[PDB]
RNA sequence: CGCCACUUCAUGGAAAUAAAUCACUCACGAAUGUCUU
């Protein structure tokens, strides 16, 4: 009944639009966060695409995400959405076909959000991950670091920014937290991994409009890459226990898949959204 | 005039060389520029 995190887990590509005037050869771009430029999703799209999901359920979308843009009475939605921040991106390696890759800056952007939004089980994730923050700082030693927890994952390239990764034996990554973070998870420097997700580096796909066997236009299209993981804030005001309760029942239901993006019909953005787990 | 055979069985040179290494076209088009209480 207060403020919960939850987790994205892109299934497929995922375009959300800016609609911001390009300069480059990118016509449609991602939406980014104005301060730390990672990619991020404005909280209008999260509440339209949960909004899609539910539409059928007309009582659950009254009560939490409120009234239709033709309803003749306005009522404002319970339920507040916050924006979806870059939690982890798969980053292409050697050894196994990708890691997930998360940086020291965005995990001490994420204590400190749990910190200022107090989460449903924010103290136990809180403590360890600073835990864990720590000890990478005690072993990094400021220099720029790469660690993997599993022992068979030491020495895996990440081939973009070509560097190593280096395995710590004293750093325990508790199960909790490899279910937050994922699995094959790589903790590097934020240099890296601005310099993963940056426009450069984000795949960039070609697409064409064909006339007749004749090519009508050309444009170049940015996604954020499949199994990416991206955290945002819900919170419910106070909204009927029993429509809260099945919102959040099928929201965490395996089978339930939400599109979030613009690209729905060739299946961009094909996301299954996870609660904040109980340490 | 008679009688009678042996010997030798591939070496040297050339073992790839130039020309073209992407060209032309499309590089966003249409809708929405606010709407309902």
């Amino acid at each position: 009944m207060t403020t919960r995190m939850y987790v994205i887990n892109t299934l497929s590509n995922m375009h959300v639009g800016s609609g911001e005037v390009n300069y480059g050869v990118i016509a449609n771009l991602i939406q980014r966060d104005s301060v730390t430029n990672l990619p991020n999703i404005n909280s209008s799209g999260l509440k339209g695409a949960i909004r899609e999901y539910f539409k059928e359920n007309e009582d659950l979308v009254r009560e939490l995400f409120g009234s239709a843009p033709r309803d003749e009475k306005t009522l404002p939605g319970k339920v507040r959405f916050f924006e979806a921040n870059l939690l982890s991106m798969p980053v292409r390696s050697d050894k196994v076909p990708f890691l997930m890759a998360i940086s020291d800056e965005v995990l001490q952007e994420l204590i400190t959000k749990m910190k200022f939004f107090n989460c449903e089980e924010a103290t136990q994730y809180i403590s360890h991950l600073s835990t864990l923050l720590d000890n990478i700082k005690t072993q990094a030693q400021g220099t720029d670091f790469a660690y993997v927890f599993d022992p068979l994952l030491q020495g895996a390239i990440i081939e973009e920014v070509s560097i190593r990764a280096t395995c710590p034996s004293h750093i325990p990554l508790q199960p909790s937290l490899k279910k937050l973070l994922g699995d094959r998870l790589v903790i590097l420097s934020h240099k890296y991994f601005s310099i993963l997700s940056d426009d450069n580096h984000l795949p960039v796909l070609s697409r064409n409009n064909l006339e007749n066997g004749q090519s009508a236009n050309l444009w170049y299209e940015q996604v954020l890459p499949r199994y990416s993981r991206l955290y945002f804030m819900l919170m419910d005001g106070n909204a009927q226990s029993e429509y809260l309760k099945k919102f959040r029942d099928t929201l965490c239901t395996p089978s339930t898949i939400i599109q979030i993006g613009a690209n729905a019909s060739i299946g961009y953005g094909y996301c299954q959204i996870s609660e904040l787990s109980p340490f």
